[PDB]
């Protein structure tokens, strides 16, 4: 069978890179029942707060690489080096800097708010549906992708039947938002769950800091090669609901989330 | 005799598409910095504009949306741009322009994206002879070209009223309902510093781009004729802001037909 490309670019130019579509497995046309959006959208009154005298904000004169950066320490446990790669040491809080700092707008600070820079591709899997693998090497620490969809409260989240593009911002001051791509998504909506995965979520807060919208970047957690599928940990809470209608089928000798772990863990608790 | 010094490479510190680099030839002014350069319009107390992506009027293109099919183009008040980017030249030198959004099946760079995609002219922020700072062009500007937007903080008709500092308010004009105003007073960008001129050579246009809350238009300013490298760009500030500022100053702009000037103001005092 030919790997016959379907879409030169999902996202309609939207993106800083086109990200095709292609399609060697089977007959499934590209991907129509959603509407790709490249920022998250909101269907129903959520305001952001965007007043600019509520950032907290930098003073720096320079890249905003010294550690007297306020946006940096204001960062939790992880900061970026030189070529925007993320490192890591209570999960991780990225401050970027923004339109109320001194800065520059290519200071050292600035990673997810400039976009998707790797080759990505959309393609059918064997056994997960669509899915999203890399066309290029891409080094442990370097943004991938933000995900992005409907902003929702977690009592809207609650009611919605289709509920496999839920993300949970998991907030802790706060009421409970979520964002759902069922509707509307970028690419990370097909971002499979895998057991051994190499990219991972960390909120970020870029041109506002409304505490209810933490937004979420996707960074690789090692070297990456060409043509691997992206995945990550969707976490127990997914599979604790979802296993009751599928098991997990990435496939991995660390597999978790297979009818065979599910039984096993049961067993040992 | 004064020599012209570059006195900041870049006002809008990396966030528009091309550099706006401050200069002065005239006096030992320096970079202005009263003020909060911002590429895009800001709130101080939210304005709550409706952001629903589902109100949203939106095109089924999927051309470059040059066609008369396409319904963002036919909302526009077909004004308005030509295949290069420019307003056509019947367009009504009032308009509306209704760009594609992020609801439209058509593609980013579709024929319907001008303001929304920046600025594409070189500008220049520099000291004047006369009327303190000013912008002026740095190429040759075609007529009908979009060269930079009105940006500031949004604020209520009320808020406006109160404000100390009005020589940087512009006021929406909704024709409809509530009014709101953008001041660039204290948070703005090159737009701010654009004088007026009675041999305007650009104008604004409201338009509407990622959202479609009608109380809040943003406020492109297009060329009304070809420009060349040097001059000074102006819009016609509108009798409303001479009335009131004709008592503090007259205009400088030396045009031959000048409205506000001394002169002027004592030829119409004369003929009451
Ligand atoms: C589909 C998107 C991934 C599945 C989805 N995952 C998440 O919501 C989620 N939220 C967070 C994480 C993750 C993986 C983190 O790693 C850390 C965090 C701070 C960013 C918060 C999830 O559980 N959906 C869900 C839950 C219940 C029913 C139906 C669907
Ligand atoms: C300083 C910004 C330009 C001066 C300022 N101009 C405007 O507000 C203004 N509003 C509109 C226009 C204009 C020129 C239009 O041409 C058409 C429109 C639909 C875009 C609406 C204005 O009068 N300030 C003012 C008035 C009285 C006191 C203090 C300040
Ligand atoms: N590890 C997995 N094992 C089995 N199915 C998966 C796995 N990961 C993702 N899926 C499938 O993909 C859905 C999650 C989606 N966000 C991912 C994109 C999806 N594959 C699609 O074609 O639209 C899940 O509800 C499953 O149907
Ligand atoms: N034609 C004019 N004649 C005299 N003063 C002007 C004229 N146009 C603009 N100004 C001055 O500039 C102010 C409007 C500002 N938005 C423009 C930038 C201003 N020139 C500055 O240096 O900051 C007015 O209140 C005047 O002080
Ligand atoms: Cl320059
Ligand atoms: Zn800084
Ligand atoms: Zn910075
Ligand atoms: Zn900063
Ligand atoms: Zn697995
Ligand atoms: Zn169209
Ligand atoms: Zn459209
Ligand atoms: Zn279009
Ligand atoms: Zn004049």
């Amino acid at each position: 069978r030919t790997e016959k490309i379907i879409c030169r670019d999902v996202a309609r130019g939207y993106e800083n890179v086109p990200i095709p579509c292609v399609n060697g497995v089977d007959g499934e046309p590209c991907p129509e029942d959603y509407k790709y959006i490249s920022e998250n959208c909101e269907t129903s009154t959520m305001n952001i707060d965007r007043n600019i005298t509520h950032l907290q904000h930098c003073t720096c004169v320079d890249d905003c690489s010294s550690s007297n950066c306020l946006c940096g320490q204001l960062s939790i446990r992880c900061w970026y080096d030189k070529d925007g790669r993320l490192l890591q040491e209570e999960p991780p809080l990225i401050f970027e800097c923004n339109q109320a700092c001194s800065c520059w707008r290519n200071c050292k600070n600035r990673v997810v708010q400039s976009g998707i820079k790797v080759r990505l591709q959309l393609y059918r899997t064997a056994k997960m549906g669509w899915g999203v693998r890399a066309l290029q090497t891409i080094p442990q620490g370097t943004f991938i992708c933000e995900y992005v969809g409907e902003l929702i409260s977690d009592a809207e989240a609650d009611v919605r039947e289709d509920d496999s593009y839920l993300f949970d911002l998991d907030n802790k001051d706060g009421e409970v938002y979520c964002i759902d791509a069922r509707y509307y998504g970028n690419i990370s909506r097909f971002i499979n769950h895998l057991c051994d995965p190499n990219i991972i979520p960390v909120r970020v807060f870029m041109l506002h800091q409304d505490l209810r919208f933490p937004r979420i970047a996707f960074f690789s957690s090692r070297d990456i090669r060409t043509g691997e599928e992206l995945g990550f940990d969707y976490g127990d809470r997914f599979w604790d609901i979802k296993s009751k209608y599928f098991t997990c089928q990435c496939g991995s000798e660390k597999c978790k989330h297979s009818a065979e772990a599910i039984a096993l863990e049961q067993s040992r608790l």
